[PDB]
């Protein structure tokens, strides 16, 4: 039953950049949670301020490696320190100084490890996530020879000169002037594992390359602070009250949040399907909500709109958790025009809260949203997104209550504990995997 | 000491063209009874209508897969429907219909497994069967990457074309025009058996090969099944029953019950065995019945001395095994004049039901039978099998219930549970093997 | 854990050449009172009776291979004979003549396991000693594909023609013309260990080749009999009693425990600094008593210092083993001018009986001697040795008491168990080991 998990995090709670500190956090609890005693290694980043252990040779240069240690319950972490490792800039600083800092993270968790293997017996696998803890993975595995799983939360698709694998002492892996680290953390490993089964599919001129060793592991939601409960009312209500804060009077009212960029979050596509909209006699009957910033030309197309139609709004500022529960709680539909998505959390949460989803048929929002639970439309075509929001609001004169109960029910359904489970079966190969030959 | 074990055999009871159907069947049955947790994958030949489990693609076209499941004890039987396998020519149709049949269960058991996969832990060893199950074998090898036992029941001797190892997923193992897959097994496999050690004697030459890691498991017998328990009254009453049903008055009876082929079970032999004796006097105090089928010109050969003689009976049909426990309690002797014999079950049936073997003095047979519980000769040799069987009539006046006392308790020692206890040191490699320099 | 042991030694008591016999008997004893399972493989060298359990091929002949069985609690002991392993002399007879022994070793230990294993369970793990066991450690790891360790006493730093690798059946470890099996041995090895820290790091140029699978696991001293319970009477006592039989006065006394013609024991470093502390006057107050034999020449230099000073005593006839205990508990210091220590165990055993040792800072008597514990000397230097004594006649100001309780405390520590216990997590890789980035 039980098992001995060493998990290798670049970020972990409470440094904080992008989702993986907190999609790794809840991960690590969750196993401590099923009785599996876990370790995770992870770089400081000058948060925190440890305890001398050793000295490592990294870079030609001598380098004293810290630790600060914390324990609660079956979790046990550790934050390595010592050169770059304290360096703020978590993926930093520069291009240069991160790959150092990944490499120094490499030398710094063998040295620790085997501080560890003193008083202590060796874990029953080495689970790393992303191509930032490749050399760590790639070193434990290479010295001490226990089982490695590799967890991709997201291609970077770029390629590290063989410099940096010549110094993290993994030469035999850098046969060419440059290497991709996330074919070399594939390669080492013995299970490879990424956060959606569209997302494996989407990106399988990639994974074809791991065929019978890669699958799929969704992430999770925590739908105990994503929950109705919180709010007060009645669904009408909240959505008339809200309304009334933006200025705007009852329709049936759309929600975009995300970053304002191009080939991504698709909030330029979600900008174009607007104008096309504001020709037709049904857009007057649309209310509009976009929050998010980032290309200041997208944000100044976003602010022309909201100046030329009086049932759109922008918002270029980041809202708080709180205040996004009750947005979600309150408007019909959330509208997520993403050109790629490894997962979709905004969808889960949107839909804990009763909010229906209008989203790119990419990734993982594929596994996420079916028939009776959202609507899916192609992914870069403002036309068919435009469509789409009309058929929505046909449906909206229907009770729509059946719709936002089966988005509750399945949001839900993608815990933690299940991710966790599925972990632990990753662990021991007990577990299934992508082949081409499978229709 | 409990291990979840993957069993791939191609023929499995009630499917069933030689005997290794009821061997594969009865070490299934006597793993299960030791306790350990047996899957067995096996085709079903059209014999089993399955539902299905998914589809995949084989030989660039969709071939829908469909399981049949049956629970017994601690065995778990997949029959595994889908293209070829839904075929009743078990071993076809042809050659050509055999390799992609085996081709097919190769794809559809990594399927199986795959789904299974998704809610049960992994099996700590696959034992594979022939070289009918080498695809299904070395995929699973390949992918899954837990140790493999191959056991080779009869050796085949040829090679197939690349085109097929091709198409299986297996180019890696196909480096030459055409290929031996008994070669394949045997290198890809972590510990090589066959079902004797005068076999692995006699086939040295190819064992060889795998010098250092091959060995012998003895077959077994279920002298709990054949038995003459079932049967009742003596045994002189039962042979005068039988040649009257064939109507024939009582007279000392020696029986052959194989395959009809030129360099095989040798009823070649057998037949002109008896035109030598139909000369001498000795033959009309002499009754024989020649069970089996198979090469054209043999059958019609058999079949000319049925119409000469009123001494020989010969059955095609196919008989059930209670009727063939009732023949082998009935007949004085058993004659098994094979050119070669990996192990000779039909041997140790005789000899737990009381009959006295006349063999050839190959393979397995020299394992089997002794001086004391039966009668060998040189095979391929119709003189001397002739001059065996006169001096078998010359025993039939003294009580030779030694004879058969010896057999009975000779054949008891051959148990099926041996044969498992002696599998299971193979699956964890704590057993003994044949070594070059070991003389 | 109580794993299954399979110990591989060239020597094993009662066969004694080196210190070696003793201290693998006291492993696999200590290993047997753990609750392990040990088997001990052995070549005879022509000692002792054994029964023939098959042959082997070895240099184009045929050798008859005999065993002897020794069982003792867990213990159980294989002493194998046949061949060039029933010659008396056991590092012989000549180089070439050892070199085939140990061959003959390999391959008659495959044998015997091969014919264990037909009736037990493979052992956990393989743990072979020195150079000699390495064609023994290797071939059982290249067929039954156990976990192997390898653990250096002494370095013998010599490579061997290719063709007894060839013969040996391990043509693939010897792709150069000449091979050191030494290097051979940590290679196929998945943990090395030696039997100290001090010589890791003293022969570092060799060990860095296996960095990350290096280790050490101390020796340990049988405190059951090196004890000063058996002594009777007051330490006081004890020294002029012995001073008076060797016809002395009362004195600091100094002692060296060591064979002359072995160099490796620097005696003629000690001859020389009581030369050069003759013409002090503090010299009045030392009693010096050196034992051993050897060089006539040595031998000769000894005896004219006994024949000039009074002070000095040199006995050469062999001692008994219960009264050397009793020297090492009456004498004030035991002198360890050693050029080389792998471990140290003479220093250990005056530890254990109070006498305060003066040692080389060489291999292992770095770490068995502390500042609170002795007195360590730069190595093969008569002029610093002398200085050492000079210091240890301050001392002996009575403030030497704490220094013997100390010595007890720490020589005790140094037990079989606890290296027993170590050498456990070594077999499973749960241990720290040394690398090279780890300064
Ligand atoms: O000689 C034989 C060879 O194959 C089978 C074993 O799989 C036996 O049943 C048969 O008697």
């Amino acid at each position: 039953r039980h098992m001995k998990v060493l998990l290798l995090g670049f970020e972990f709670l409470p440094v904080k950049v992008g989702g993986l500190a907190e999609a790794l956090t809840a991960i690590s609890e969750a196993l401590a949670s099923l009785g599996h005693e876990v370790l995770v290694f992870t770089p400081s980043h000058g948060r925190f301020q440890g305890e001398e252990i050793g000295k490592i040779r990294v870079f030609g240069e001598e380098v004293q490696v810290k630790v600060s240690y914390e324990e609660r319950g079956n979790l046990r972490i550790y934050r390595i320190g010592g050169g770059l490792l304290d360096s703020e800039d978590v993926y930093g600083p520069g291009w240069d100084g991160l790959i150092r800092k990944a490499v120094t993270f490499g030398r710094a968790s063998v040295l620790l490890l085997n501080d560890l293997l003193r008083e202590e017996p060796l874990p029953d696998v080495v689970h790393f996530h992303d191509w930032h803890t490749v050399f760590a993975g790639a070193l434990i595995k290479k010295y001490f020879k226990i089982p490695a799983v590799f967890t991709i939360h997201r291609l970077n698709k770029s390629k590290l000169p063989a410099f940096y694998f010549h110094e993290a002492g993994l030469s035999e892996l850098a046969p060419y002037p440059d290497i991709d680290p996330e074919h070399t953390g594939g390669y080492i490993a013995d299970i490879v594992t990424t956060v959606s089964r569209g997302y494996l599919i989407d990106e399988w001129g990639f994974f074809r390359n791991f065929e019978g060793k890669i699958t799929y592991v969704f992430n999770g939601i925590d739908c105990s602070f994503w929950n109705e409960s919180y709010l007060t009312g009645s669904r009408d209500e909240r959505k008339k009250s809200l309304l009334s804060k933006f200025g705007m009077d009852e329709g049936v009212t759309f929600m975009f949040i995300g970053r304002f960029d191009r080939g991504q979050k698709g909030v330029d596509v979600l900008l174009k399907a607007i104008e096309i909209l504001s020709s037709k006699k049904e857009f007057q009957e649309m209310r509009f909500i976009i929050i998010g910033k980032g290309d200041p030309e997208l944000e100044g197309w976003a602010r022309s709109l909201e100046e030329k139609h009086g049932n759109v709004k922008v918002i270029t500022e980041m809202l708080s958790r709180e205040f996004v529960r009750e947005l979600y709680g309150s408007v019909d539909f959330v509208i997520i025009p993403s050109y790629f998505e490894p997962f979709g959390l905004v969808a889960l949460e949107a839909m804990c809260l009763g909010a229906i989803p209008i989203a790119s048929a990419v990734g993982g929002l594929r596994d996420i949203i079916t028939n009776e639970t959202g609507i899916l439309v192609k992914a870069g075509d403002p036309g068919e997104l435009a469509n789409a929001i009309l058929k929505a609001l046909e449906l909206s004169r229907s009770d729509l209550s059946k719709f936002r109960e089966n988005c509750k029910k399945r949001a839900m359904s993608f815990s933690w504990e299940k991710s966790a489970e599925r972990y632990v079966k990753a662990y021991t190969g007990s577990i299934d995997r992508a082949f081409d030959f499978i229709l």
